[PDB]
């Protein structure tokens, strides 16, 4: 009867995810949750059983040459190509532009629902972590269809396939794990959503 963006730490789980796929390791907004994976104890309050995180937690306290830094540097930011780039119409536009037609759909409907969650100036509403991050905002504001259509017709129809090719791309322990826990707890939530996703073709 209550809303799953509601209970079982929505809000929480989608704002650790969005802010990690979002801001550097080294911030203050991403550092301290670097942190939190990074040490023994987050897996009894993420909400996925704990035998089945028990793998990630071992992963993400996998040292590596790498540093966090120089990883989100390379996966996030350039200034070469990015491997899996993690904005939506990259993934869902037929010439998999930036600021594409889903990302006026995305704009459209935000607009329509008077949603006030603004992006970075000049940053697409697409961003991976960007959507999370509003999914989150919506759910601690009570906003539970709201939250739903994002999630079903603005995220879940990419977000699994730019998960798949992140996760095979990331080639470091502590990112490779954040997107198989990213795409473990979304597929859990895809699980509850009360309307279908939206079925759109990608084009890579």
């Amino acid at each position: 009867m209550t809303h799953f963006s509601q209970q079982d730490n929505f809000s929480v789980a989608a704002r650790v995810l969005g802010a990690l796929f979002y801001y550097a390791p080294e911030s203050a907004e991403a550092a301290p949750l670097v942190a939190v994976l990074t040490s023994d104890g987050w897996e009894t309050q993420w909400p996925l059983p704990e035998a089945s995180l028990a793998p990630l937690v071992t992963a993400f306290q996998t040292q590596c040459e790498e540093t966090h830094a120089q990883a989100w540097q390379r996966l996030f930011v350039g200034p070469w190509a990015l491997p899996s780039p993690p904005w939506g119409s990259v993934w869902l536009d037929r010439e998999s532009v930036l600021f594409g037609d889903s990302t006026l759909a995305l704009r459209q409907w935000m607009r329509e629902k008077g949603i006030q969650f603004e992006m970075k100036q000049n940053e697409p509403e697409d961003h991976f972590g960007s959507l999370l991050l509003m999914a989150a905002w919506l759910a601690e504001n009570g906003r539970q269809t709201e939250c739903e259509e994002l999630l079903a017709w603005h995220l879940f129809p990419w977000s699994t396939r730019f998960l798949d090719v992140f996760i095979e791309k990331a080639e470091h322990p502590f990112y490779r794990a954040l997107g198989e826990l990213a795409r473990l707890t979304l597929a859990q939530w895809q699980s509850q959503l009360l309307i279908p996703v939206a079925v759109k073709p990608l084009f890579r």
